[PDB]
């Protein structure tokens, strides 16, 4: 039926829209492949400055679609989250629905998270006997270690205001999509060279160790 | 009475109660040994999932009434155990936590704070650096608020503690916040909680020399002339 | 002509006043040298316990108008404000722009009055504020420091207090100082210096960061795009 992701080109921007609302926009190999290709297309256009991740229906992203790992290897979900943090593009998540489990990590790995009245964020992994090890670093770099780990242990649900007050969302309002035009106007005041250097410097100051992607991937598989 | 800790066994849980309300529940070698033994008892029971630290009277814990290379003081070893235990560790704070009493709560996975909860590091007023407690406070509040609160001997009520991350939950009474927290913890298991706490240590580690360095800094400032 | 810094001595304290209000208190080689000399003077006096950085007019500090391992003077000064045995206190009752934000953020305590504004404007000129960012992020956390940089976000006193950029906020930063000094009088220079040393033990900056941060600012000023964005401003 419909492809996992619909791509829309704009002025200096590429939008990837999660486009399976009837399945609650879950993460399958197809979604991860399509989002990577979309970021590749955006990065391959030297005039592109911004990558916008948005969605459809009641669910922004519901996490793994349930319908051995070599020493040193990492799973594709980890790789995609690291790319959203390391892209020369400004990455912007427009959250106007429920982000559940791996869907939280997907939003959190973006440079800016915009949350509307329908936004909800909840890591449900401990209820399935899992540690959300791949998502956690991307949440903890926003919320700090205590709120990320306590929210995991409690499967805490954040609405838009709660997400904004803990740093999981950068901006909050009635509708995330209506927050986007002023964000794009502001990003148009800088350039891709500058945004790239800024995100590379964030990795210099707040690095993730070389073994973490493997260790996080292995912990998710081991359980 | 003289017994620093009373142990209450429960359904999938062990409670350690600081049980010297008239002495204001001070930290002495006896309290630290009794808490370590209670955590040993809880961990040895394979059906135990939760360790609850609670107290009595106006004071949750008033702290202490005022080294070989590589060695760590028992206070350091106990706080590190509360962060690394396979049990979910829960502090129920319905009174004043002062000096080392702050670190004892802060080292727990979840801090519940009631209307009478207060948190204050008073060490700089005695010429001390609270070096052993600070890593467990900063892992909750972040570095700036931990260090600024230490320099200013800042007092936090339950609301202020909740806003800065020192408390995870706040309400009229910390003990009344416990039943829903335990119901929530029942949806996971000890295997998962242990793995989550081990991953927190993987992602946000304390280096292997820190317990010794922190222990030394407290001992060396008891000795400083300005301190007495 | 005009001295960038006016020094005022008090009991237990030395106050460095940025004293060029009609120039908006800009960062130049002279300001950085003068502040380093003031800090030397303050540290040399064994009865000095507090170094107070305060300013004049509408701007606290408007900001600015490599051999291997070398650090720029701005980096050296910010690091000194974090390593000084003195309690370092920024009194912000005006606009802190660009490098001005890092100068406040490197103090142990930031006091913000109603007129305080903090804004990293560097990305609008094609720059990364690499030397100030570690001193901002050690207060706000990485996400708010980097997002505020990407958006050139302006913080008022309330916003700065909520995110940890300011430790204290009130009507006037200058009037939050006497209660802060009364509190600091309950401890001593020995204890303050040991606490700041322990912050460096718990939350260190690696040995190459100052050089890497200094180099990134020099690289960005040389980017072809930088002159065109300055032209835009
Ligand atoms: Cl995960
Ligand atoms: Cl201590
Ligand atoms: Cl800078």
């Amino acid at each position: 039926g419909p492809g996992s992701v619909r791509v829309v080109r704009g002025r200096g921007l590429l939008r990837a829209v999660l486009d399976r609302p009837e399945r609650r926009n879950p993460i399958d190999a197809g979604l991860l492949t399509s989002l990577a290709r979309a970021l590749d297309q955006a990065e391959s256009d030297q005039d592109c400055r911004v990558f916008v991740l948005s969605s459809t229906g009641e669910d922004f992203c519901a996490g793994t679609d349930l319908s051995p790992l070599p020493d040193g290897a990492e799973l594709p979900y980890w790789t995609l989250l690291e790319r959203l943090t390391r892209s020369p593009l400004a990455t912007v998540a427009v959250v106007d629905g429920r982000a559940t489990a791996g869907g939280v990590g997907l939003a959190a790995a973006c440079d800016l998270v915009l949350a509307g009245e329908r936004a909800r964020f909840r890591l449900t992994e401990v209820l399935a006997g899992l540690v959300p090890a791949m998502a956690l670093p991307f949440v903890a770099r926003r919320t700090g270690e205590q709120r990320a780990f306590a929210a995991t242990l409690r499967a805490e649900e954040f609405d838009a205001g709660a997400a904004h007050r803990v740093g999981l969302a950068d901006l909050a309002g009635p509708r995330a999509e209506d927050l986007l035009p002023p964000v794009l106007a502001g990003l148009g005041r800088t350039d891709r060279s500058t945004t790239a250097a800024l995100k590379e410097y964030r990795a210099r100051l707040f690095p993730r160790d070389a073994r973490l992607g493997h260790d996080a991937s292995r912990l998710l598989i081991e359980r």
